[PDB]
């Protein structure tokens, strides 16, 4: 099974549902709170997991109950947590508001996430490592560093996007693969050797050594989009071939991971829309 | 010492700094987060104590981890606890945002304050009753009536607006004093013996049986005024006369409660800002 390191962003998902945002000075009652898993790294490592690879992930957690509930989501998803770190202080902490109008509202703190200092014995032995923006630039670049080392993968999601760019440039010198959507892509300020953009319902495209080619994804009907880019790069990482590869084994993990994002809108949430390995081979018979 | 019942809501706050308010559809990135103990009725019982007054708080707690470290606020407070309840399920939650201007908003989900039943003993012994509406209003409206056939003043905070309109128009209708933002005092079925209506920086104005009249608060350099409607609110309920009264001790109450929440304006933080008695007969010396 392949081994995949993922280092990244962990956060509390607090859903409120409200008639509209409170104004300045007021104080407003919420219909509902709902608390879901979540955070970009946190998202992958689970949909990687479930894709089939054996996942370790390398992330930051508070002390608060949240904490608690973010490595019981993570545990009972079969991702390995013996390279995580506790900081003092809050989770990463997602602030979702829904309103009467459907808009969706949000405020995060990175909180713990901010303090993820890096753990290179966690790329030990993995075929991938895979990291996204949401945790320190400077654990993210010591991470591929060691996956270099290690000859590993290293694998980027370049989300969010908006990041300062010459904070960026080590990264995408040091990146084999970076995925990475449109708007996304153009905040990245160099193409690695394999540049992987998604394309929403279209699936993605590819540029980089293996040439330049589009990869259809299952027709399917969304029920909810959100946490199908965090499918996609788990999926991505648990089939990317290990060191050198070849275009097949590429071209292969590209249509499971476009496979995997599809079934992902079929599902409500971002923390339990990972498809199994056999729902992505059956996505992939039925074409 | 007056004795102070405060019937009312305990929350656990997720306090966020940001540049500006969220606004509906956008994706905001905080600059920092704190989880502290607060609510509006632990904050006024808090406010109340450290000006003065012997404060018995009437609350309902979730049956979870949250609920002990809003016990132990309240205890570390001198704030008694022997009319609380615990009931299942979470302990209220709130999200303050507070932005570059010190302007705030608040968003609650009530959680085990909206299954808050009227406690028998809640009122015992008291000579003023202050009341929130984030607890159920009928709650509150049962606590104004035994509070009022014990010539208790019954003292509501009118906040948040927009609760049940025929609980809203009971209360109204035996509240001796009413302390609101301008909003919230538009929204409140009809006026009370004393209508205090807070003026953020301006202080406070007053209509009712002493006439009409504005009291100025001290001018300070604001970094945060979340929390200090709150500290208005218990100071009010601290220093505020027995029935009927007199118009000079009522004055000095709202002279007191405009110093003490100007003093709460210069403090981060929500639950934690109240100043003591102290502080707030030096703030009203140097005027
Ligand atoms: N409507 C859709 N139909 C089929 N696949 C989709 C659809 N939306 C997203 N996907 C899949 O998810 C991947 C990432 O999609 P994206 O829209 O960026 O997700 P997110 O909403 O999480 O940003 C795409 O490459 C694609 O495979
Ligand atoms: O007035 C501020 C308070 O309102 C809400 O009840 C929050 O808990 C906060 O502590
Ligand atoms: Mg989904
Ligand atoms: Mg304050």
């Amino acid at each position: 099974a392949p081994r995949v390191c993922v280092v990244g962003s962990v956060n509390m998902d607090l859903t409120f549902v409200v008639d509209a945002l409170p104004r300045p000075g007021e104080t407003v009652l919420a219909a509902s709170l709902t608390r879901t898993p979540g955070g970009k790294g946190a998202n992958q490592a689970v949909a990687a997991a479930r894709a089939g690879a054996q996942v370790q992930f390398s992330g930051a957690f508070g002390d608060d109950p949240a904490a608690a509930q973010l490595r019981a989501h993570l545990r009972a998803n079969a991702v390995g947590l013996d390279r995580t770190v506790t900081v003092p202080g809050p989770s990463g902490t997602a602030i979702i508001v829904v309103d009467a109008s459907a808009e969706n509202t949000v405020l995060v703190a990175p909180g713990a996430n901010a303090h993820l200092t890096p753990v290179p014995s966690a790329v030990a032995n993995c075929d991938v490592l895979l990291t996204q923006l949401e945790i320190p630039v400077a654990t993210a670049l010591a991470a591929a560093r060691a996956a270099q080392s290690a000859d590993a993968v290293v694998m980027v999601n370049a989300s969010p996007a908006g990041q300062d760019r010459s904070s960026l440039q080590d990264l995408a010198a040091i990146a084999d693969v970076v995925i990475a959507n449109e708007h996304e892509a153009n905040d990245w300020p160099s193409p690695p050797t394999h540049f992987v953009i998604t394309l929403g319902v279209r699936g993605a495209r590819y540029v980089g050594a293996d040439g330049v080619f589009e990869v259809p994804a299952p027709t399917v009907t969304p029920v909810d989009t959100a946490g199908a880019g965090d499918v996609f790069a788990g999926v991505l990482a648990a089939n990317w071939p290990r060191n050198p590869g070849s275009p097949a084994e590429r071209l292969r993990a590209l249509r499971r991971a476009c496979a995997a994002g599809a079934l992902a809108t079929l599902v409500s949430g971002v923390g339990d829309c990972a498809p199994a390995a056999a729902a992505i081979d059956a996505a992939l018979r039925a074409n």
